[PDB]
Order: structure tokens, then sequence, then C-alpha cells
């Protein structure tokens, strides 16, 4: 099955992400962008009652701290 | 410094992922999401002829294949 889902991932001051998929009313934690991916498309795929679910694309805005 | 900036990723068939920040003229690519991130905060840090970059957060809409 196909579905998108609009989601918002912050970075806290540890450098750890929270994620949020509000169509899902979900919220997932990790230490690694790695990390994160993974819970997040396992969350996603209970949140569907499906067996597991992958991450195929994202289209968004990245906000980006330089020096 | 600050900045946000547009972002398209995609995962082709060997599941291995390509970024592409169309306001940096820039594509980047990595064969997991963690190496895709590294490399692309790397990219962005040259873009802006700065010495590092962090994605502090990104706010979009994830594709999802689940079965």
């Amino acid at each position: 099955m196909r579905r998108r889902y609009r989601v918002v991932v912050e970075r806290d001051e540890e450098g750890y992400f929270v994620a949020h998929v509000p169509e899902l009313h979900a919220h997932t934690q990790a230490q690694s962008f790695e990390e994160l991916l993974r819970r997040l498309q396992e969350a996603i795929a209970v949140s569907l009652e499906e067996e597991r679910a992958e991450v195929v694309g994202l289209e968004g805005a990245l906000e980006i701290e330089a020096a």
C-alpha cells in the first residue's frame, strides 16, 4: 500500500531526534538519524496494522546550522 | 549562520538514496540514511564555504511503501 504523511523532525541540544507524524498522531524519538528512520518506519507500520513500512521518499525543507 | 533549503530525497530499487537541494544546485548520494545525512551536511557546508553544517530540522512529507 502507498501513503504520504506530513512529518516534522527536530534535533535537540544533545543532538537527539524527535519526529512527529501528525496525521498518525504519532511521535518517535532516537539518538541517530539511522535509528529515527528505523523506528519511524516501524511505528508507521504498526499504525497502519501492516507488517512493515519503508520510507521511499521525502520532499520538504531542511533547517541548517552552519559555522 | 542559519539557512533553510528545500530538499527532495528518493530511495532507488537497491534501496540507495539520492538527495537534491535545488537552491544549492547540488546532488548527493549514499547507501544508507545515516550516510546521506552526513554527506548532505558536508556538501551544504562546502556550498556555503563554511567549515561545517548540521541539519537541525526538517519539515516535509514522507512517502511510504507498506506491506
